[PDB]
């Protein structure tokens, strides 16, 4: 825990939660993208149109060339880079400063966004996706190795200008509400999960909880929407589409294209259905729920217009911001587990609330896994 790391995170919707920090000696000061859904460190080391600022290697004396190349290809774009290694520490984190690996980027593709105000990325991951090998030491690994921090941190993602909390090393029980309900992390590369049941507005999506990690299901902060494998996705969106079949919507929106307008304050909410994801339990045959509001995957971009956050995928189950943005997720590393509770800034409706509910029944958790 600790207060000095609180209200750590900015960013604006749709484009990542970041925290600041800096690199190398006298501090060079960057705004980091928060991401468990990489295992890199790396900022911009060069000019890039997109880019406000970026690390000068030269003008650190600690800075200390790996002479490596590196790429990271990520689903969304890529960058290009040269490894070497620097003081780095996070200024409303823990009062500490470690040596990490750090990827100056030299060439990027629809990587950087225009207008984010972030320069560099955080892989809070495990080494086992790290490029070019494991054998790269992510951040949270030597930050771990090299001070008392204690192996685990949590993420308060708030929607909305947006922020949030990171809090490393610990919890923050002044961030959410009700009980924590930990589900297993099923492989230490991606913060891999395993969801056992989905329901759309009470009914069961009736599908082989195979289907609901075809591939595999990840905790993504890194990725905006909810991404759900090709049959997953189908069967959600036909749903989705029936709950709100009162009024019609062009596909581009449901394609997640074109965005869709009320006037001011008139939003249906009501039309939308709220989707439960039961993840894997502690103990045997338990499982707990998640329930996620319109308001959460209906993302907010005169009148009130949103796209739908909810797309599908080639490659698993990616929970994405939206859907951590209810809640107080803490990767309990330590403990190989993931904690899900009703966050502090929780989303609204008169109605209905986002919800974090256990113990459940759920036989047979283990066939859920894909192989
Ligand atoms: C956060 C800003 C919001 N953006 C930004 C662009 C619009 C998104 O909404 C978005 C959409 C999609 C999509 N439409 O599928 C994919 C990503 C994505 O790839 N994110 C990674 C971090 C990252 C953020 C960034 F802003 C730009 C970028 F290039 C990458 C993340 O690490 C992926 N983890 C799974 C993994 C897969 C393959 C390879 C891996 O290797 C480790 C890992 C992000």
């Amino acid at each position: 825990s600790f207060v000095e790391m609180v209200d750590n995170l900015r960013g604006k919707s749709g484009q990542g939660y970041y925290v600041e920090m800096t690199v190398g000696s006298p501090p060079q000061t960057l705004n980091i993208l928060v991401d468990t859904g990489s295992s890199n460190f790396a900022v911009g080391a060069a000019p890039h149109p997109f880019l406000h600022r970026y690390y000068q290697r030269q003008l650190s004396s600690t800075y200390r060339d790996l002479r490596k190349g590196v790429y990271v290809p990520y689903t969304q774009g890529k960058w290009e880079g040269e490894l070497g290694t620097d003081l780095v520490s996070i200024p409303h984190g823990p009062n500490v400063t470690v040596r990490a690996n750090i990827a100056a980027i030299t060439e990027s593709d629809k990587f950087f966004i225009n207008g984010s105000n972030w320069e560099g990325i955080l892989g809070l991951a495990y080494a086992e996706i790290a490029r070019p090998d494991d054998s790269l030491e992510p951040f949270f690994d030597s930050l771990v190795k090299q001070t008392h921090v204690p192996n685990l941190f949590s993420l308060q993602l708030c929607g909305a200008s947006v922020g949030g909390s990171m809090i490393i090393g610990g919890i923050d029980h002044s961030l959410y509400t009700g009980s924590l309900w930990y589900t297993p992390i099923r492989r230490e590369w991606y913060y891999e999960v395993i969801i056992v049941r989905v329901e759309i507005n009470g009914q069961d999506l009736k599908m082989d909880c195979k289907e609901y990690n075809y591939d595999k299901s990840i905790v993504d902060s890194g990725t905006t929407n909810l991404r759900l494998p090709k049959k997953v996705f189908e069967a959600a969106v036909k749903s989705i589409k029936a709950a709100s079949s009162t009024e019609k919507f062009p596909d581009g929106f449901w394609l997640g294209e074109q965005l869709v307008c009320w006037q001011a304050g008139t939003t249906p909410w009501n039309i939308f259905p709220v989707i439960s994801l039961y993840l894997m339990g502690e103990v045997t045959n338990q499982s707990f729920r998640i329930t996620i509001l319109p308001q959460q995957y209906l993302r907010p971009v005169q009148d009130d217009c949103y796209k739908f956050a909810i797309s599908q995928s080639s490659t698993g189950t990616v929970m994405g911001a939206v859907i951590m943005e209810g809640f107080y997720v803490v990767f309990d590393r330590a403990r190989k587990r993931i904690g899900f509770a009703v966050s502090a800034c929780h989303v609204h409706d008169e109605f209905r609330t986002a919800a974090v509910e256990g113990p459940f029944v759920t036989l047979d958790m283990e066939d859920c896994g894909y192989n």
